[PDB]
């Protein structure tokens, strides 16, 4: 995996790897957080703070000591840190060698929630997707199926019962766009659209709650460029089987 989801927790040696295996993120058994290029060279460093210590990917990605206390952040600037963007954000390893946080607002959902919900998992589907009569997602005990109907609904699986759905009777795909939108389309005609073309690349949300939500990247910090004001626009990266949130990969600069 390249990146680290929400309250994920790596040490003593635990790592994550750039999509190419070049890079590599170790949070060492002696403290120390070291990024390393061909598995041979460290690169850069938070210096060790000692064992018994952990990195968390908690909006920033803090290194704590064995005090429990934080000893290195990449202290992102943020107007404000409310306590639901550590259920949010998440960690990408590109390539190149740096790293990035995004945390990235729902815009637009299946449903309009009352406020977060607690330990959700997501499952992403990623920008170009192309959803065909026969595709389906399943995350817990709910499933999200593009029909041979053209419907693309979500069921509880046991037992089975029907959440939400587009009733888009004869569509033939359902494309997440690049444009930023989710598009349900019977050939090129658009029967459902989410609204959201913006000019930065979708992806959806799925829950283990039976919900389905869009969001687009948004990149707040990279180690090698700060913390940034506006996002930049990025492109979909490489996902491997064990990564569980949106991958991407951004420029060296403007
Ligand atoms: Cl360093
Ligand atoms: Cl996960």
């Amino acid at each position: 995996a390249s990146s680290l989801a929400p309250r994920q927790v790596i040490r003593d040696g635990q790592f994550i790897t750039s999509p190419n295996g070049k890079y590599k993120l170790v949070m060492q058994a002696d403290g120390n957080l070291v990024l390393y290029e061909d598995g041979t060279k460290p690169i850069w460093n938070t210096t060790p703070v000692g064992p018994g210590a952990k990195a968390v990917m908690e909006f920033n990605l803090n290194l704590y000591n064995k005090a429990g206390q934080v000893a290195w952040s990449s202290n992102v600037y943020t107007a404000y840190l409310f306590e639901e963007f550590k259920d949010e954000a998440y960690l990408n390893l590109q390539d190149d060698g740096d790293f990035g946080i995004f945390s990235d607002e729902a815009k637009w959902g299946s449903i309009v929630l009352s406020r977060p919900e607690v330990g959700v998992k997501n499952k992403i589907i990623p920008t170009g997707t192309v959803m065909v009569p026969g595709t389906e997602y399943i995350n817990g005990n709910y499933r999200l199926a593009f029909q041979g109907d053209g419907n693309l609904v979500i069921y509880q699986i046991n037992p089975q019962v029907v959440i939400w759905a587009t009733y888009t009777m004869g569509a033939d795909r359902a494309v997440v766009q690049e444009d930023g939108n989710f598009v349900i389309y019977k050939g090129t005609t658009a029967l459902w659209h989410t609204h959201t073309a913006t000019g930065m690349p979708a992806y959806l949300k799925f829950t283990n709650t039976g919900k389905l939500f869009l969001s687009q990247p948004t990149l707040l910090w990279t180690l090698k460029r700060g913390s940034l004001s506006k996002p930049p626009k990025v492109i979909p990266g490489q996902h491997g089987p064990l990564d569980t949130t949106p991958i991407w990969s951004w420029p060296h600069d403007y």
